[PDB]
């Protein structure tokens, strides 16, 4: 029906990022050829964006075409749950597509889907005390204990958000109703589901006791040594505090791991202003699981970034690219406390203080006579890959405040980033560079003169092209976060998705994007020396 020139225009429009606004002329064109476009699943979101949903006759025809359209890919349906859509049939269609996702994929989107409840019908959620989003999420949680664990903690954090309670009371009451609905469904279910309900309650009381313990340690006004002694003494009094030995419960941070308590003798406070605790949990497997427990601290921005880093890692692995990344787990248990999975590591700043160079560090703990610069080839391969992964990922996410205390290294060669208080282009100092590499980091692989430097560049190109291909998904997930209580998002909600979108350079072809990434890396490295 449309000629070659029109098809080229339509294909450009269909390729747009999910939050790019269509012009009036593009809306006219998509509508004109709506019947031709029903055979392209990628065109459906563009068509739905061109409908005037406030005109009953047009909404009706649009819903007729929706039923005849080649169904969109499951992950594309996240766009239909954003704030743009109030039409109930559109939003139920999105849930119907999401019902086809497996539990592993749904978990990767769950943080954002909980935010998307803000765009649902609050009366329907309350009156539940065909599937809408609330009903769907609860239904899937009732069948999967991992989903139930994260749904519980994600929602309870929303219930405790005093900002929401003060500034958006109806939204706060909705989340209360979601929790009530969730508890309703769990109690109504069979034995395995009612057991799940009791285990969530047990986790909550454990966290409550841990919070009370942290406060007791901080009413102390002794030095750090005295506070470590207080922390260990309180943890050791199980009759008083009940944290050294408890009946088995899922670890909120990673519920597949059941824990029996916390080891009292090895608990210490970090030497930092907020004095978070390092705690070793006794696992059911008879092992130990170290965490950081932060108290008096909002972990939600870190929680989001580590969730997105975990997604990006899984997407790269899906494309058979394992860049040896460290997406450590982060879970907020309230707006003021939460857990982080502790990875044995050393900050690069400490490596330079004690060994002088990343290379000296690798030569000490991973020597190899015939290896690159006397270092194990496997360790160097792991180093190059992880540098590349984090270079591309922190560039896309605009991570700031990149000093050598936030760059961590393992003896197996993994480099990874921590502490994501500055994202989306924010930085303590002005005019941060678009790509934040460290001189010590290039030096760690042998300098620009090493063959490792070209291996690093090559892995950046590959990772960048792979993540570009999932830009629709990544951008849709940020679009669902724009109203969230996340500091660097709430600063400029209407600009948030574009800040990520621009990093993908979707205006460039693959070959042009590789050229651009090459120039960006080289320019950043050149500026360092
Ligand atoms: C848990 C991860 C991964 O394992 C190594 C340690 N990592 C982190 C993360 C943070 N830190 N260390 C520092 C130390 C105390 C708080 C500060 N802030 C962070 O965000
Ligand atoms: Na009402
Ligand atoms: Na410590
Ligand atoms: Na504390
Ligand atoms: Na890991």
């Amino acid at each position: 029906k449309p000629n070659a020139a029109t098809r080229d225009q339509l294909n450009i429009i269909v390729s747009y990022p999910p939050t790019k606004q269509l012009t009036y002329e593009e809306q006219d064109l998509v509508w004109k050829f709506r019947y031709y476009l029903t055979n392209q699943e990628k065109a459906l979101t563009k068509f739905l964006k061109c409908v005037n949903w406030d005109l009953p006759q047009e909404a009706k025809q649009a819903l007729e075409l929706l039923g005849k359209w080649k169904p969109m890919d499951v992950e594309d349906s996240l766009e239909l749950l954003s704030s743009h859509y109030t039409n109930p049939t559109v939003r139920r269609y999105a849930v119907a597509r999401l019902r086809q996702a497996d539990d592993e994929d749904l978990l990767m989107y769950l943080l954002q889907l909980v935010q998307a409840l803000k765009y649902e019908n609050f009366d329907d959620i309350k009156n539940g005390l065909e599937q809408d989003l609330c009903t769907f999420l609860i239904s899937r949680a009732c069948k999967n204990s991992t989903l139930a664990n994260y749904l519980y903690w994600y929602v309870i954090v929303e219930c405790e958000d005093q900002d929401t309670q003060q500034r958006d009371p109806k939204t706060h009451e909705m989340y209360l109703n979601v929790m009530r609905r969730f508890s309703q469904a769990l109690l109504k279910g069979d034995k395995s589901v009612r057991v799940m309900r009791s285990l969530l309650a047990a986790q909550q009381t454990f966290v409550d006791r841990l919070v009370h313990l942290m406060k007791a340690v901080q009413r102390e006004s002794g030095n750090r040594k005295k506070k470590n002694e207080r922390l260990q003494a309180l943890l050791g009094d199980n009759e008083k505090m009940n944290l050294s030995d408890v009946e088995l419960i899922p670890l909120p941070l990673e519920p597949q791991v059941k824990i029996r308590g916390i080891i009292p003798e090895t608990a210490t406070l970090f030497k930092s202003a907020l004095m978070p605790a390092q705690l070793f949990f006794k696992t059911e497997d008879g092992g130990k699981y170290p965490v950081i427990f932060k108290h008096g601290d909002d972990l939600r921005q870190d929680q989001l970034i580590l969730q997105i880093i975990s997604l990006m890692d899984k997407l790269l692995r899906k494309e058979n690219l394992d860049l040896k990344l460290t997406p450590y787990k982060v879970l907020a248990t309230s707006t003021k406390h939460g857990f982080m999975q502790f990875i044995q590591s050393v900050p690069v700043a400490e490596v330079l203080d004690t060994e002088g160079s990343i290379q000296n560090f690798f030569r000490k703990y991973a020597p190899s006579e015939n290896g690159p610069n006397g270092i194990s080839a496997e360790v160097m391969d792991t180093y190059v890959k992880s540098c590349a992964g984090y270079c591309v990922i922190t560039y896309i996410l605009g991570v700031g405040d990149r000093h050598l205390d936030n760059l961590l290294l393992t003896k197996t060669g993994k480099l990874f980033h921590i502490d994501f208080g500055y994202i989306l282009g924010r930085d303590p100092k002005p005019l941060p560079p678009p790509m934040k590499l460290n001189k010590e980091m290039v030096e760690g692989m042998g300098g620009t003169q090493s063959e490792q430097y070209q291996e690093f560049r090559k892995q950046c190109y590959t990772a960048f092209l792979h993540l570009r291909r999932y830009s629709n998904l990544i951008l849709n997930l940020f679009s669902l976060m724009v109203d969230a209580n996340i500091p660097d998002i709430a600063l400029e909600p209407d600009k948030t998705v574009k800040k990520v979108q621009d990093k993908f350079r979707l205006d460039l072809s693959d070959e042009e994007a590789v050229h651009y990434m090459q120039s960006l890396i080289d320019e950043s490295v050149h500026a360092l020396f």
